[PDB]
């Protein structure tokens, strides 16, 4: 059993903005004029033989908000359990025009469509918890099925730096939606750093695919959309729809299909402004089973290279122990706290001006979000100068031949990455051992930006 899969880039209109809130007229006007982009997508994918299309998170209203001019694009989304087709029962629920589009865009298309609104959610001076506008506002996913019935609502439980127009659920939301193409989990954006509920989904409810809108900003090395998401899509075991806002001015670009062991599909664009469809085949039950044991191999083996010089190099406002390649192939190990990695590489050729180095970093990442990571990493330092390494590099001319990288992981969530120039995936040129070792499978058909294992400690958090 396997279906199509389908995610759409979006280039997004976004609200002329601000010092007044909308009216509910106009801020419909906005909304619909998004929906209509969106229509066509939702179309082609349908045509195209897409089981399920994923649209980006902020989609229909962009995100330039306070409490009071995003409350007229909100609508009262209902508990999924009270069972509606807002299509085939507009008034069901009060005024309700995005929610009744969207049920009518998968039920005319045959399709399962995910998209990213916001709800409302009136309260009274009675429960302490509520706010004193009189309402609660959540960034919130919504799932419409086949027949167009509403079968899942998910309200961010992860807010970014400025999301201040919206409220964080009392308890993590674990929303999964049952298809006749596997289980489905849904979390949204900055929810993918986080344990509750983008773990839980996972080893607990054993989700096959994970279902994805989002408006990420691009952070290099590590932490580039195509790049983070189908390493934590081979870290988990698990399928992954990952459909983002198209905005190169903010680093918004990348969207993909992701499988357990590879990429099947991704976009990355900084030229143009236009959207993008992605479709591709997905295994409904992939397996899952395919465990790893990130600190193996390195805790067995002692260091291989001795007495180095070793700097301290900036990577994302976080102090890396870094250690220089010297040689078209070597072996080296550095250490940073509780955290050992080792590299065994062999370059294709030994490329004038092109330095790569080795890092090493175990800490709380505290800039523009808290939380605690343990970070191996082969990068390609920006210039020739070692106080660049770390530093965002789009391009290299280095093809690596071979690539095996480890490290004394304090954590079992470890994601594989693997980034080539310029931002392109490696689909399937790596794989990772029972051992905890990221390796080469063939040389790579590109120069390498980064080789990395990204380990997350929820608990440090
Ligand atoms: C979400 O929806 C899914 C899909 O509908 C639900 O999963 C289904 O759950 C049913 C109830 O437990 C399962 O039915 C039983 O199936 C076994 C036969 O084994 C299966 O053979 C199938 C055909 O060859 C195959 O599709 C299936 O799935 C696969 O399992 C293997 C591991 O074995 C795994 O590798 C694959 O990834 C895949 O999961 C199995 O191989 C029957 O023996 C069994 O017996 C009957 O009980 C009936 C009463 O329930 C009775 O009618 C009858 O007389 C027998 O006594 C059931 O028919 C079904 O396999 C399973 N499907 C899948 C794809 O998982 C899931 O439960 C839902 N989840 C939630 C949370 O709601
Ligand atoms: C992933 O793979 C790693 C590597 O195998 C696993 O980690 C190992 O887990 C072992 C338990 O199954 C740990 O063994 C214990 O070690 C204790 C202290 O040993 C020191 O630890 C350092 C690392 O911190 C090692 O280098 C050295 O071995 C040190 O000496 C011992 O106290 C403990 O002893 C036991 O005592 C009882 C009696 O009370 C005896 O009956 C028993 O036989 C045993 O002797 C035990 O040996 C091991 O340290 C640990 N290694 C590391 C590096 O963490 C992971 O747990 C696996 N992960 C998953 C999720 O499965
Ligand atoms: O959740 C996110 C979001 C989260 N992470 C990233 N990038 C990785 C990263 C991680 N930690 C720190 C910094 N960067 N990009 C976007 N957004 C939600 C909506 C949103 C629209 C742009 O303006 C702001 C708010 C961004
Ligand atoms: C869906 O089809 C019904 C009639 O079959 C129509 O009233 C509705 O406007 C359509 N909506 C969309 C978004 O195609
Ligand atoms: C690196 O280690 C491997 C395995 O031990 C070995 O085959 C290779 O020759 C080593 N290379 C260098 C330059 O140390
Ligand atoms: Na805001």
């Amino acid at each position: 059993d396997t279906f199509t899969a389908a995610v759409y880039e979006h280039a997004a209109i976004l609200p002329n903005a601000t010092l007044t809130p909308v009216s509910r007229e106009e801020a419909l006007a906005l909304m619909n004029r998004n929906l209509d982009i969106l229509e066509g997508a939702i179309t082609s994918a349908a045509d195209q033989g897409a089981h399920i299309i994923v649209t980006p998170e902020d989609a229909i209203y962009g995100w330039n908000f306070n409490r009071d001019s995003l409350y007229p694009y909100l609508e009262d989304i209902p508990d999924p359990e009270v069972n509606w087709i807002p299509c085939n029962n507009r008034n069901r629920f009060g005024q309700t025009p995005v929610q009744e589009r969207l049920s009518c865009l998968a039920k005319n298309n045959s399709i399962y469509v995910v998209a990213n609104i916001g709800d409302k959610k009136p309260c009274d001076t009675s429960d302490p918890q509520c706010p004193p506008d009189g309402r609660y506002q959540y960034n919130t996913d919504v799932v419409f099925d086949s027949q167009g019935k509403l079968v899942a609502r998910y309200h961010k439980q992860n807010l970014f730096m400025g999301e201040n127009q919206f409220n964080v659920p009392k308890e993590p939301e674990i929303v999964t939606f049952n298809t006749t193409f596997g289980s489905f989990g849904i979390f949204t954006c900055f929810d993918i750093l986080f344990h509750d509920p983008a773990v839980t989904l996972v080893k607990d409810f054993h989700v096959d695919t994970i279902v994805f809108p989002t408006a990420w900003m691009n952070v290099l090395p590590h932490l580039s959309a195509v790049e983070f998401h189908s390493a934590w899509a081979m870290g988990m075991r698990v399928n992954f729809l990952a459909s983002n806002i198209h905005y190169p001015s903010k680093k918004m670009t990348g969207s993909g299909i992701y499988a357990p062991n590879s990429s099947r599909a991704f976009h990355y664009d900084m030229k143009t402004e236009e959207g993008k469809l992605l479709l591709s085949q997905l295994d409904s039950h992939p397996s899952h089973s395919a465990v790893v044991n990130w600190t193996s191999y390195a805790s067995s083996i002692e260091a291989l290279s001795s007495g180095n010089k070793e700097f301290k190099g900036t990577v994302f406002f976080d102090e890396f122990t870094f250690v220089k390649l010297t040689g078209v192939a070597g072996n080296y190990t550095v250490c940073q706290k509780d955290l050992c990695c080792h590299l065994s590489y062999k370059m294709s050729e030994n490329i004038p001006n092109e330095v790569y180095a080795l890092g090493a970093f175990d800490g709380l990442h505290t800039v523009e979000g808290r939380y605690y990571l343990q970070i191996c990493t082969l990068l390609k330092c920006k210039t020739t100068n070692l106080n660049t390494c770390g530093d965002s590099a789009e391009t290299a001319s280095t093809r690596f031949e071979m690539f095996s990288l480890s490290g004394t992981f304090g954590t079992q969530y470890v994601f594989p990455e693997v980034l080539l120039s310029e931002n392109q995936l490696a689909p399937g040129e790596f794989q990772v051992s029972t051992d905890g070792r990221l390796f080469s499978l063939k040389p790579t058909s590109g120069p390498v930006l980064t080789v990395t294992l990204f380990g997350r400690l929820y608990e440090k958090d």
